[PDB]
């Protein structure tokens, strides 16, 4: 029991993948995407929400699951929101980063050879970030600084302005708490298995 998101998150699926598995395998998947958005990008993750709420019926459970991502991701919406705003760029690259990412792991079938290996470049940088951040060797810093770089010159963006971005949104998710990144990753594990389950039915 991961606590309200994961037991919220339990809900949800158990009624959205009841009944239809095909159809209710993708709204599972883009109620997924809405949660998963409220961080990086909290007025996509608005929409989307708003988007599955209209579809299920299920108000009272989205909106109290919205409530409750807000408050496990506040340092990294905190800090991304500083970040959009006073540097619009470096925001870019990361919406952009965390759109590929996202969608690799969601519809990996929509995202092309290159897209893919930027993708995996850059979680690799991220996780050397973190990891210097949390305690790591400088040189931890420098290799995360050639995965970033690589894969914003696959993707053309620029490759300071990534970095910028790159170190601030880590920065803002290393500063959760472990309590709040242990019941994100109980969320995490509830969505992963439920999609398991109906990846055999489909």
């Amino acid at each position: 029991s991961g606590g309200a998101g994961a037991a919220l998150g339990r809900r949800l699926l158990g009624a959205i993948l009841g009944g239809d598995p095909r159809e209710g395998l993708a709204l599972a998947k883009r109620l997924y995407e809405g949660l998963w958005m409220l961080g990086v990008d909290p007025e996509r993750g608005e929409a989307i929400l708003a988007e599955v709420r209209a579809a299920t019926g299920l108000d009272a459970e989205i909106d109290a699951l919205a409530a409750v991502m807000r408050a496990l991701n506040a340092t990294i919406i905190a800090a991304d929101e500083e970040l959009r705003a006073a540097d619009p760029a470096a925001y870019a690259a990361v919406l952009t980063f965390a759109d590929l990412v996202l969608t690799s792991k969601l519809y990996p079938e929509k995202v092309s050879p290159e897209e893919k290996k930027a993708a995996e470049l850059f979680l690799k940088g991220e996780e050397l970030i973190a990891e210097y951040l949390r305690g790591g060797p400088e040189s931890y810093l420098t290799k995360g600084k050639e995965y970033v770089a690589e894969a914003a010159k696959i993707l053309g963006l620029d490759p300071a302005q990534a970095w910028r971005g790159a170190v601030v949104h880590v920065a803002g998710s290393v500063a959760r708490t472990p309590e709040q990144a242990a019941a994100l990753a109980a969320l995490d594990r509830t969505f992963e298995e439920a999609l398991a389950a109906a990846e055999a039915r489909l």
